[PDB]
Order: structure tokens, then sequence, then C-alpha cells
């Protein structure tokens, strides 16, 4: 319904050209039967250079991404803090429009690739379209814009071959981080869970500058974007994410569509960390620089409102492919900072638009419209769809009596530059001292992780890194991970073969922040809409009467239950075959379907040893399993899984047995199944 | 070469812009150290202008590919047949270019989706570039070429959502199927093992379409095209290509990759299939239906020439992005037939290429230039890399002495129409009723295969209808399949909890044709580039030199060897951590590993059970595996992996294990493994 305007309705009907002349569109037009086809066919040509043309250019990073409607609510008049209209009174609503994505990959590459993800946010507001064009980690790699091509080339696949397509797992994305120390601190929370969130839903978004509220009186103050999900932080396991890029490339956007299908649309609380502009170095880094976070000890969190995302698009292609998010949609009341990555940005995606939408006239596509109206001189452009009435548009002029009138902080609610803002000093192609050191930060967000939390990202590293080829570059990372952390240099150095340097510890620091741990972040909020998979069998009408007694225990809550079985029938949603311990955030065998649990299972219906290597599955990457009805030893046993494992159930009664759990959803990952180094 | 002209070395200089001027690209030019970025920068403008800009439209359908140079050797005179200049001589050497892809799939999807392959051959001939634009099936979905994008469309994701990337795992795509019969064949091609071939190198080609050879003399006749690998069919098991489209997205452009790398460039006889016009209509079908084959029974195969790709793109984008194929590039010696798939096709690529280049001197691109000189009228346009000399491009002209020339069948060996053909009849968008027999090829594809392979085409049906959601579409798909066949139906019904319906044997026989069957097909002719994966251990000096012994008497044979290990070091290519069975053509354990097989073992190096899981999935997909190193089954219990079995190898002399081991690469797959239906 926000775009209802332009929605075209095809539920009845004659086909017709664009032109609106009834034709068909299922045989060519040839001279005879068995004859040639005609170039007065006007009906084929039409329809297959629609189809020739239907491709855009990808996006030249975020390709992958899917995005959703949805409303912002205000939870007060903000005017003693900023200009910002959107922010101005409690309960002031705003549509919103949202993409989710990875960064690296092309637009049909996997979800859950390891890598940093967008979150973009569109505000149609009442004084314009404002955007916060955010990621899901805080920090990012590079202190400069201009090194932008750098970085991405150097992630992105091998330019001679196109391989790999996955980020992390070659040189040059290891020569550049390597030799770029700056990475450091978003290589960091890449190599953690937030580089495998287990959906948009339960990830954050950073607006990751430093930007600035103004007030109508002119007076300014530093912020810090932070959207908190009230999903609660959850990741995948790593061995998870891989098979899951196998078996459901489509695994985010499914989640986030689903989500919204079923009214559990996710929610964030809007947020700033709020400073002064005389504290700009006062944090012990320069907030210019964004491979830095404040810490949330420094600078607490302020709830300016709530996000929700409520209604999928009509058309993707139309809704989500062609929306182009820009920085430079800024709005009255908010304003830049000189951190020199966000400055080029500012060039960066008013121009990539061309490139997308082809022409010039990319702002009057629908969905990036604005909802009030537009009255200014720029005229012409291909794809121009307005019809001007001022034949004067320019400024000054006495034809149109001077209209559009210039807006101004003074008159019109202009946008203004933040007036005590100032330069000085020579003009320079100069790094400031004040972003030199790479690696305090990364050591601190790697403290403030728990100890399996570590292991995690030890390991995320030792995976990658033992894909490098080159030797030397192996050696120049150790350098760059020792300088953050001794034991993290020691403990990769081990899978891959090299010594690790000698400890030096200029950086070294056991300072720890809150709010950056996943494994720390305790049980979820909320587990509606977590997935539960029931093991049972056709073998036994008991097995499935156990199953569908299940089912609507766990409905009445609000997870989303699939009962697998050798074949389908009424009540069960998914054969063995199609089924896979990554599609469920938790597993149940009913015991009536105990036979099955084998590693020697065979038939020609599934693969030899699937119903078993789903619970295993289940159990080796953390989840909650267990088995109901009663008689548990023959499942748990085959599995290998102990009866007294913490998030491991077994209950004769399906109440007691849901009860229990439940709370193993909400754990959702049960970490003592992991082994730490020594 | 068009290209050597343009490669452009940076192995030395200072960075300039695109003008030749010196510059840097590391730091923003700035108002002071810590001041706002200035518009005056230009370094930064034109770098990132051109990151901006970098994407391009990815290709309407066979958006996922790679490409390799390579040369075609004519084995013999052909002008008894054609005209075709490349054809014309023993041992005439034309350059090519080849370009293989899926189908469905967009940029960056996975290379072992289950699709319909590319296989589209540029030929730098002496009288201009000559393309057989193919797939690796010979018949396609669909009888005229305006209905293309309806195929399409019901194949790629659900266009609210876009969801699912896999092409046939969604209602939309068998709505489409189950309503348009001519769907059949490929349908069955697609889910038979030509779905997951197991290489580009381990498929054929096929023009598809019925062609013209054109004599001199204005004869012509009928033919079909094949290019029949020499490295033998060969295909991926389904889970199997599931995990690979996870742990490895590049799997096929990889594998193409390394074999010309390690001098095992991928060999094909061209062939044709070649029957007189008058038996367009002889064999029981239409020879202007491209969803049939003329059964090698009814007319075989006469080889022309080898096919050999040896070298890679030096730039991918630059070459396999940009390579702009038509099956308009014709020569003289060939000409199109009255199918009404091929006609449109002609259009379609034409017309596209401004889509992908945005502008009309596509042609100019290197990789799309001919080897011979240009002589036209074709002027300006954007991007215009010439500069005519001739200022009077019009003819008839006295101004430039009647250049160029018109050339036809008698004057300067122009293209010319087969000058047997004709037309006659009404102007009608009408089929032909001889295109209306949709089942009997299907059926003849079905028959042709082995048992356990028409198992593999059930189970690739029942894991595919059962993710359709419609129940009614699922009704009218077992409507086609039992058209077909009653057994195939049976067969699927019973995995979705439906009824077949009635047998109705309008189609039914029992005729089988050779060719098709990939498990009939027999061993392997080289075992080159065959991978073998050798799980040693790190603890046991004995396993490493066990594996070292091993590895180098495989290397000879051109196997390509990764020892695996739980940490890198010298001798091992790979960690546990990251190896995987799908990485393996067959899997070796080394006896002094024995201890890591169990379901346990533990490390934080590795997810639990890795070992074991790598060889137990080798093992059940089929590949050869065994242990070589004497007295120990314990490894082969702790799989249940049984002794005797075929494709299963124990041997303590490593000669003996190599020989053995060695006739099982060839067989490639032991289908013993894989359980039949009742
Ligand atoms: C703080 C750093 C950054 C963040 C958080 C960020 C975030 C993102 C996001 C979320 C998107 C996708 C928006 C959508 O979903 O359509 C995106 C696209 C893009 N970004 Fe950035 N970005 C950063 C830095 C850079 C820099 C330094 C440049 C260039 C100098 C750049 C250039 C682009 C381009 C060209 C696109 C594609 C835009 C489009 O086609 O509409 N970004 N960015
Ligand atoms: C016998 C049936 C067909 C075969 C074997 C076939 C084969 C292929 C191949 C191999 C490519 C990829 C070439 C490359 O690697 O760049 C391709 C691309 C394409 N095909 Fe087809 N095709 C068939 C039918 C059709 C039909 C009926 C149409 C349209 C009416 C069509 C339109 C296209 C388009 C638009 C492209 C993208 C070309 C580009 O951007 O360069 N094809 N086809
Ligand atoms: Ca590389
Ligand atoms: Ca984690
Ligand atoms: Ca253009
Ligand atoms: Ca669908
Ligand atoms: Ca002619």
């Amino acid at each position: 319904s926000p775009l209802a305007a332009y929605e075209v309705d095809d539920s009845t009907g004659y086909l017709t050209s664009d032109v609106g002349g009834p034709i068909q569109d299922q045989t060519s037009l040839k001279a005879g039967i068995r004859g040639p086809t005609l170039l007065e066919d006007f009906m084929f040509r039409q329809k297959i250079q629609h189809f020739d043309h239907e491709r855009v250019p990808e996006r030249a990073v975020h390709a992958r991404g899917a995005g959703a409607h949805g409303t912002f609510t205000s939870y007060a008049d903000w005017s003693n803090i900023t200009a910002a209209s959107f922010l101005n009174a409690t309960g002031k609503q705003t549509p919103v429009f949202v993409r989710f994505s990875t960064v690296a990959g092309s637009r049909g590459s996997a979800d859950t690739a390891r890598d940093v993800h967008g979150f973009a946010t569109r505000f149609y507001t009442d004084e314009g379209n404002f955007d916060i064009v955010g990621n899901n980690i805080p920090v990012f790699f590079i202190q400069d814009a201009i090194q932008f091509p750098d970085l991405i080339h150097s992630v992105k696949p091998r330019p001679d071959n196109e391989i790999p397509q996955a980020a992390f797992a070659h040189d040059s994305a290891w020569d550049f981080f390597s030799q770029q120390p700056s990475t450091m601190h978003t290589l960091f929370w890449a190599m953690s869970g937030h580089g495998i969130p287990r959906s948009y839903r339960h990830m954050d978004g950073f607006g990751v500058h430093t930007f600035r509220f103004v007030k109508d009186d002119g007076s300014s103050k530093l912020i810090k974007w932070h959207f908190k999900s009230r999903q609660g932080k959850a990741s995948l396991v790593w061995e998870e994410a891989q098979v899951l890029s196998g078996k459901n490339a489509d695994f985010h956007r499914q989640d986030l569509w689903d989500a919204i299908e079923s009214g559990n649309g996710p929610e964030w609380d809007v947020c700033v960390q709020i400073v002064d502009e005389s504290q700009a170095q006062a944090f012990g880094f320069d907030l210019l620089d964004p491979t830095k976070i404040i810490p949330e000890e420094y600078a607490p969190l302020t709830k300016l409102g709530l996000l929700k995302l409520d209604r999928n698009p009509t058309n993707y292609f139309a809704e989500t492919e062609q929306v182009m998010f820009q920085p430079g949609h800024i709005v009255r009341g908010i304003d830049f900072t000189e951190d020199p990555l966000l400055q080029g940005r500012l060039f960066s995606y008013l121009d990539t638009q061309l490139n997308r939408n082809g022409g010039p006239n990319f702002e009057q596509l629908p969905i990036n419209m604005p909802r009030v109206p537009i009255h200014n001189n720029n005229r012409d452009g291909a794809g121009q769809m307005f019809i001007h009435r001022n034949k004067y548009p320019y400024t000054p002029n006495t034809l149109n009596s001077g209209y559009p009138r210039q807006a101004n902080q003074n008159a019109g609610r202009g946008f203004f530059t933040a007036p005590g803002r100032t330069a000085s000093g020579a003009l320079v192609r100069e790094v400031s001292p004040t972003f030199n050191d790479h690696w305090s930060q990364p050591r601190l967000f790697f403290n403030s992780l728990t100890p399996v939390e570590q292991q995690f990202l030890v390991n995320a590293m030792r995976f990658e890194i033992s894909l490098v080829k080159s030797e030397e570059v192996k050696k120049n990372v150790l350098t760059q991970l020792n300088r953050v952390s001794h034991d993290v240099a020691v403990r990769v150095a081990a899978a891959i073969g090299l010594g690790a340097p000698d400890a030096d510890d200029t950086y070294y620091h056991n300072n720890k922040t809150a709010g950056v741990s996943i494994v720390g972040s305790g049980p979820l909020p909320t587990i509606k809409t977590l997935r539960v998979g029931i093991l049972a069998t056709t073998s036994e009408s008991s097995a499935l009467d156990q199953a569908a007694q299940l089912r609507t225990r766990l409905e009445k809550d609000g997870l989303v239950v699939t009962v697998v079985a050798e074949t389908l029938r009424e009540g069960v949603d998914q054969t063995y075959s199609t089924a896979d311990a990554t599609g469920f955030d938790g597993v149940v065998v009913v015991d009536g379907a105990a036979a099955l649990f084998a590693s020697t299972a065979s038939s020609p219906l599934f693969p030899t040893g699937r119903p078993l290597q789903i619970f295993v599955d289940a159990y080796r990457w953390g989840k909650p399993v267990g088995v109901c009805g009663g008689k548990s030893s023959e499942v748990l046993d085959a599995a290998d899984v102990p009866e007294d494992g913490d998030g491991v159930y077994s209950e004769e009664s399906v109440d007691m047995f849901v009860e229990e759990f439940e709370k193993g959803l909400a754990t959702f990952r049960f970490t003592d199944r992991f082994a730490l180094d020594s």
C-alpha cells in the first residue's frame, strides 16, 4: 500500500502490448505453418526486446540482499538535540524501507557467506527522504574513501579467473589486510559470529560514522547511530553456515519474508550515542576515525524510537533491486562530519545510480520518490517522467515571481551545514596521526568475547588463512595479528604451519566493553519464529500421532514446526530427502520413530543414514535436541548424545517436554559441545 | 590477435590517471589534516567514478559461467558437404573461445546447481566469426522462441521475493512444465545426471537445432552439431552437488582453470549428424522441432575435427564477462532452418548486447573482434573505436569507386541463404501438428538409462516436486509424467502423498537409444586431473611417510593429490577443518592415521567426527575409497564400509594399492551403493 498508486493489476483481462493493443504471445508469425518467422511480428519483438533488456547492473557492493517496508515511530520530541522533523513529536510515524545484504558476493551468492552485512534504512520523512546506510558491524576496514576500490578489489574474486566467491578465502584479501592494518578491527568482527548472523532480524545496524545532530538554533552534537535488535543477537556456527550456503542460498531473505508474512515483523530500537563536539579526541581515539567505536561505558545509548518492518514488497525488482540509497539523502537537523570515509561516500552513491538506472532520473522510481512535493529546476534527462509547468526554471527570476524560493537556516526549513563547523590549515593529502592506532580496539573487541567465542574466532581465522597459498602473506598476517594479541597469533599459527612472531606488547591490554559479544548476550528475548524439526515416520501411526500432538503444543507458542518423514501426507511437511539440520533451530525425535535411528538406515527414498545425521548435526552445532515420548535410549545412544547433556531433553509428557525444550530454544546454543585450545 | 595489442602491463611504473598524468590514490585531498574533502580532488573522483561504474548487466540467462581460449583443427577437407572455410582442409587450425554456464542462476550462483548448461563456442575463422551457441542437453524445453520469457520467468525466482535460487524447487516452474508438455524431454534430461555434470570437461555440447550445411554449388543437407567429450561423461550425485554448492560455488570454473594450467586442456570431437532435406519428416518427428533428437541408430556421427581448450583468460571481465555470442554470427557454408526457436534467437542475441554493452559498438571489444579485415558502412554510435577513412559510406557510390563491393553466392565468398529454401502458405501464428508428440522421446530417453540411473532421476523428481506447495500443481505434474511413464508417475507420487493417475498408454514404448546414458557410458578414458584426498595425521611420522609415498606415485599419473591432516606443514596441503569429500574423486586413509577415525576423536582444530565423515561421505557418494598400509580394517569397520565392496580397497603395498585405486578412479562411481525401489 505505500506505493499503491503505481501498482498494476493483472488478475483479469486480455493480454496487451505496452501501448494497450490486445495481442497474443505464444506463437510466432510465420510464412506458412513450417515457415520462417516474419520481421513484421511486432508481438514477438516487443516481448523479446523487453526480456533481452530486463537486467540492470548489480550494485558494486552489497549486490546480494533483500528488503521490506515498515514504520518508524518516535518515542519523544527530540528538538532538544535535533531539528529533524521525523523526530519532533512523541508517537510521530514515518514510513520506512530497509534493505539488508552481504558485501562481497554477486547478486546470486549465498546469504550465509562469512561477510560484513548491510543494513540500509530509508525514512520517507515529511521533510524529505533520509537514509542511514549502515552495516551490522560498527567499524569499517579503511580510513579514507579513496581506498574503497583497493579494499573491494582485494576481497572480490581474483580478476583473471573470478575465483573465489568468498571473500576471505584467498591470498589477495589477506595481502590487503596485512598491508593495511586499519583493517584489523572490522576483520576481527567479521571473523566473529557477527560474520555469520542467524538472520537479518538477529543483527544490529550501525551508521559507523560519527554524524552530527543540529538543533534549530544552530548548535551541534556528535552522534553514532545504533539500531538494537529486539529479537536478540544470534549467529550460525561456521560449519552450519557452509551447509546452508548449499542447501538454502536464500536463507536470510526467506527468514525475513516469512517472519513478516506470519505477523512477526522484526523490530529495532533506533538509538544514538550523543557526545559534545569538544569530546572529538577525549575517548583516546579520534571520532572522525571510522575504525573505532565509542565504548558504551563512556557514552550510553539513548533510545529515539522504534523501527518495525511489517510489509513485504509486491515486486522485488521494482522495489528491492531498484532502491537507491545515498548518505546524501540528508534532512534538516542532521549533518556530516569530516570522517574521510564518509566524505567520499557522498560522491559515490549519487554517481553509481547513473550506472544502475542508466540515466539521471532515478529519484523518480516509485521506491525512490519522496512523500512530499518536489519544487526545483532540475529538468529533462533520459526517462523524464514529470511534465513541468514552470517554463522559467532559473534562479533568480521574475517571470516565475521568484519561485521556487531559496530554503536555508532562516527560511523554508532549509537544510543548513552546522554553522560552528570550520576548516583550517594546508590543503593536504595527509593522514591524521590521530588515526594511527590500528590494534588497541581490535584487542578490546577480542577481550570482550567469551572463551568459546574467542575459540570460534580463532577457528575462523585458522580456516580462512589456511587457504592462503603465499607463505609470505601468511607470515605478514601473523605479524599483524600478533600486534593485537600474541595468543591469537600463536593459536592461528599452529593451524597453518608457521611460528608466531615474538610478543610485541605496545597495544596489548585487558580492557573489555559491553554489548559486542553474541555468546555473552544471554538468552533470546523471544523464541517466536524459531524452527523446530520433528523427526517422525510413516511406518507407525503412533509416531505421526506424537508429531501431531507436539505440533499443536509448539505452534501455540509461535514456533514454526516442520514434521519430517519418509514421504509426504497430511500433517507431514517435508521428506527426509530434502530435510537437513540447517533447517531447524531445534530437533525433536518422536519415540515412535526410534527404529529409523541408525547410520545403517537404508531406502530409495533418502540417503543412507539421513534421519540420524539430522539429529547428530543438530547436536554438534549446539542446538537443543531431544526425544519425546519416554523412550530415549535407542535414539540417543545411536547419536552418541548423552541423556544428561545440557540442551538434551527426554520426557514422556508433551507439555513438560515443550516447557524444557523452549528454554533450550531461548538459550539457543549449547556451547559446552565445542572444544577449546588449551 | 586483436587481444595482444590491448594487453596492459602494470608490473612496473608509477601510478597514472587514465590520461597518463602521474598521481597518487591513497589519501583524499582535504582542507586541513582533519578537514573535509575537496571537490577539486580529481584523483579521488576519477578512481571512484570508475569503481562506481564497474558493473554491467549480467546475461539475461546463463549469467553464471566461465571461459577459455583454444584451437579447433579440421580432420579433413569437408568441401564435399560444406563450403565453410574453417572446414576446407585437413589440419586447418582456427582459434576458438568457449564459455560454459548454467542457465537460471544469477552471477555468483553456484556452479553445481541442478540446471541445463551452456556450451558456447566462437570459431575466429578466416571468413568471419562463427558461433555455435549450444547446451549440454540436445533438446530444449519449448518449441517457439516467443515462449522464452515464459519459460525463464517460470524457472527464475518468484518475482515478489526473489526466492528461490534453485530453478526446479518451486511451484512456478512445475506449473509451467505441467501446462506446457513440450518441456518433458528437457525436463527428464535435467533430472538425470546431465543436470549435475561432474565438470564442463565431462559433458558434451549440442547445437540443439537442425542447421544446414551448404556447398558452393548451392545444394544443402540438414545437420545436428554434437561435440563429444574426450574426457568421458560423468556426473555428481545430488547430495554431493548440494554440498558442493556451499563448500565451493566455483567448482566447475576452478576445475576448468586448473585443468588448463596443468597442461590437461579439455578436448572434444566436433561431430555432425548429416541427413538429406528429404528426411525432414522421415524419422517419426519433425527436424524443425528442437524438442527431439535424431537417434544415433538412424544417423551416425561424422567426426569433423578437434576442439581443444588450452589457454586461460588474462582478465575475466574483459574476456569472459564481455564475450557476446550470437547465432547470427554465421559463415558461408552454414544456413539456418525454419525451427521457430532458432528463428527468434537470431533477433534476441543482437538486441540483448545493447543492454549489456550499453551501446552499439560491442563487436569492437577485443574478444568480439574478428581476425580478418572489416569493410562496411556502419558508423558512429557510442564507444566508436575506429577512425574510418572512407568519407562516402553509402552504396551505390562513385565517390569511393564503388567500394565496398557486395558479396553473394557468386562474388566475394558472400554468405548466401540456401537457394533451395522456400516458403508457402498463409501468414500464420499456428503450431505445426508435426510438433505435437511431447511424450514419446522423454520415454525413449528414460528407457535408455540404467536401473540405478532411472532411480536417480525418479529421486531428483521426488526431491524437487516435494518442495512444490500447491497440491493442484503436483497433480498436474503427475498427469504429464504419467503420459511418459506410468511407473515414473507411481514412484514420484509415492514420495509426495498423492496417487498417480491410471496408466495412459498412448505414448508408451520400450525403445532405447545409444549414447544418452551417463551410468552406461563405461569407464573414463583418462584419469588425469582426477582428485585424490589422502587423510593422514601429524601425530604419526608413519602416516606422513605413507601419504608421501602414495602422493609421489599418484602424481605421476596426472592425479591432483591433497594430503589432509590436522594442521599444515611440509607435505600437508589442507586441514581437516577445510576438507570435505566433495573435494575429491577418491579418498585414501593411510593406516597410520587410524586413531583419528572414530565418531569422536574431538579437537579444537576441526569439527567433531570430521575425519571419519570425509571417508563416510566419499563412500556414500559412490567414490573409490581405501586404506593403504595393511592389517587395519579398524578404519573400514568404524566407517561401516564393507571390505569386500566394489570400489573399496585395502592393501599393505603402496604399489598394489595404487594399481587397484587407479582402476577405481576410471570406473568413477560404484553405483551398487544406492538403493532401488521395490
Ligand atoms: C562506513 C562505511 C560504509 C558502510 C556502512 C556502507 C554501507 C553500504 C550499504 C549498506 C550498501 C547497500 C545499500 C543497499 O542495500 O542498496 C552499500 C552500497 C554501496 N556503497 Fe557503501 N558503505 C560504506 C563505505 C563505502 C565507501 C567508502 C564507498 C565508496 C567510496 C562506498 C560505495 C558504495 C557503492 C558504490 C554502493 C552501491 C550503491 C548502489 O548501487 O546503490 N561505500 N554501502
Ligand atoms: C536451442 C536453444 C538455446 C540454446 C542452446 C541456448 C544457449 C545459450 C547459451 C549457451 C547462452 C550463453 C552464451 C554465453 O556463454 O555468453 C545463451 C544466452 C542467451 N540466450 Fe540462449 N539458447 C537457447 C534459446 C534461447 C532463446 C529461444 C532465446 C530468446 C528468445 C535465448 C536468448 C538468450 C539471451 C538473451 C542470452 C544472453 C546472451 C548475452 O547476453 O550475450 N536463447 N543461450
Ligand atoms: Ca587471490
Ligand atoms: Ca558465535
Ligand atoms: Ca546507457
Ligand atoms: Ca514459485
Ligand atoms: Ca541470399
